[PDB]
């Protein structure tokens, strides 16, 4: 479940120190983005709730550049998409 | 040679439908991009000279976002780094 991963993540990147180089680690709503490296990226699975809308892990990714991270890529409808049904369509 | 893979790409990308769809295939000079859907990102190692400065394939993206094609990234002095010495430095 989502607010747990929140807790998981959140009390995580408390244990980090104060000044990293690269973009630190981050909680966007869905999933916990480890710290990285300027000209860094990471590419993460779908959250765990996405084995129930499909077999495929999926990716998301974010770029850690000197300006920081990026957007989340591609946004979270065509990364992770849901059934329509629950979208009402 | 540069100047070929540059040709061979041209020449790849000059065979290509004329509607786009996504990100068409593209020479930025150094890497033949090829054609990619919105939403996708490819990955490509650094250009065979590479090879010269180290026994990485380094990596290099691109994001196909549905307003066309990002920068590479990292930038390729980072992603793909030439010997201090060839730039004086
Ligand atoms: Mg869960
Ligand atoms: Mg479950
Ligand atoms: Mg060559």
């Amino acid at each position: 479940m989502l607010r747990e991963d929140e807790s998981a993540c959140l009390q995580a990147a408390e244990e980090m120190p104060q000044t990293t180089l690269g973009c630190p680690a981050t909680w966007d709503g869905l999933l916990c983005w480890p710290t990285a490296g300027s000209g860094e990226w990471v590419t993460l699975p779908c959250p765990d709730f996405f084995s129930h809308f499909s077999s495929e892990s999926g990716a998301v990714k974010r770029d850690c550049t000197i300006t920081g991270w990026s957007e989340p890529f591609p946004p979270y409808p065509v990364a992770c998409p849901v059934p329509l049904e629950l979208l009402a369509e």
